Parts: structure tokens; sequence; C-alpha cells
């Protein structure tokens, strides 16, 4: 048993009135996106210097195609992950010498356009390992059930 | 088509060299954790006063059974989610009047069990309207694929 099945457990036992199954699916959601974050694509972003929002605003930029420039207001809706603290977040990446403000676009530099295309191959290898112990069928599937509840949200 | 459908879209005109099937699911496993818990889950821990974090310490100490006292250490390994700065955390709570430190436990006072008592009744009825988009046996599908990507790692 995982933690969402030992604390289901336990909830049935101390408190028999409470329907605790919900917990299982969403507590093992949260659990998996936090474990495979912290330990598994964060660390490859840090090895290219990268914060993971940082990585997500480069890959944004780069993957709107030339000239990889976008409002920023673009920029958040084109993301990868609807996360915030974006402002502070694009004056690190410009400190960094990996963006660049222009008129108000948000551009890679060259030297970010080339830190994201040799980060997005590591990234994407990365991925695959996450996911290996998944079928391609189940990586489908469940993608389409994560797919089906984020609608409903 | 969401976001990581239409990133992969983009990657796969701007990058034909990679393979970037695995944004998908990926991309969706961490945003519909991030939706949930910013957008349906923590407005509810918030209007008990609580943030998602203190929530989890004050619900492994109820379910933990009475005294509902546990060693930190035991606290960590019995959360719903294994998340960081538990110390302050644990600090925060004690200010609060929620938790008490005792001889080391860390174990719930009577305002901290009732508030969990009333919290962990709405959690539940919250969560639930959350998973309403699947059914019964879409949730029970996707608790076992999350515990095989979960296990994976």
């Amino acid at each position: 048993m995982d933690r969402a099945a030992h604390a289901v457990e336990q909830w049935r036992s101390e408190r028999p009135d409470l329907d605790p199954s919900s917990m299982i699916v969403l507590g093992r959601l949260q659990e998996a996106a936090l474990v495979i974050a912290r330990d598994r694509l964060n660390p490859l972003f840090a090895r290219y210097g990268l914060q993971p929002g940082e990585f997500d605003v480069l890959a944004t930029l780069r993957r709107s195609g030339a000239p990889y420039a976008l409002t920023p207001t673009a920029l958040y809706d084109a993301a990868m992950i609807s996360s915030g603290s974006m402002t502070n977040r694009i004056d690190r990446l410009e400190k960094a010498g990996w963006v660049e403000r222009r008129a108000t676009l948000v551009a890679l530099t060259s030297a970010g356009r080339a830190l994201i295309d040799d980060a997005v191959v590591a990234h994407v290898d990365n991925q695959r390992r996450v996911l290996s112990a998944l079928s391609a069928a189940e990586q489908r599937q469940l993608a389409k059930l994560l797919d089906k509840l984020l609608q409903g949200q």
C-alpha cells in the first residue's frame, strides 16, 4: 500500500461515517505530480541552469516559431503549465541572458534559443524514462482520463 | 485542444527531429494537479483557515487514532503528500492553537481535532465534486494508472 491507500484505510477505521474513496485518485494525482517534478524533471532542468517554470517560458517561446517572440499574455496562454509568478520569472531570464524585452514582446536571445534547443531534447528523453513503466496504450489511457478530469474543472 | 496538445502540435512542427509524445500525459498530469489544488482544494482549506500542507498534518494526526500524537518522522511517513517545509508548518499550527508539542511528539489540540473533524467532511465532499466528471470505473482506472506510474519512480 502507498500513502493514499494507507490513509484511506486509516480514515475508514477512524471515521466510518465518511466515504474517503476520492482520496485515492486525488492523493495519487498530487503525489505523482510532486515526486516527478521534484525528483525527475526539475533535476534535469537544474542541470541546464533552469527552474521548471523558466524552462516552460523558454520552451513556449521556442515552439511559437521564429522570431520566438510573444507578448507576456500570449506567453501565459501558450505555456504548458498555468503557473503564476511569471513577471519575476521573465525578469530572471532577462538577467541570465536568455530572453529579451522588445516592443511589448518577450523574445529568446540566441543564447536562450541554443539553451532550450539543447534542453528540450534532454527533457523529452527524461520524460520517456519517467513514463517507461506504463505501456504505450497505458500512457494514451492516462492522458485521456487526465484530459476528462481537467475539462471537468 | 488543451495546453498540452497544442504544445505538442507546435513542437512537432518546430522540431520534427523530436518525439514530444511524452509531453501530453505529463503536461496534463502536472496541470491537473495544479489547477485542482489551486482552484478547488486549497480554497476549501482556506475557508477553514488552513494551507493544504497544514490540512495534511492535521488529517494525518487525526487518522492515526487517539491520542492523535506522532513523532515528526512518523508524521512525514504517514502524510498523504510528501511535501517539505514541515517544521515551519508545525510551528504555524502550534501558534494557531491546533497542535501541541509534547514528549518529542506532535499532537492535536482539542481545537485542532474539532477543526479537522469538521474540515475532512467538507474536503471529501469537495473531492467528489472535483472527480464527478469521471465515472466510478474511470476513477478506479485513473487510480490504478497513477499507482503504476508512481511505483515506477
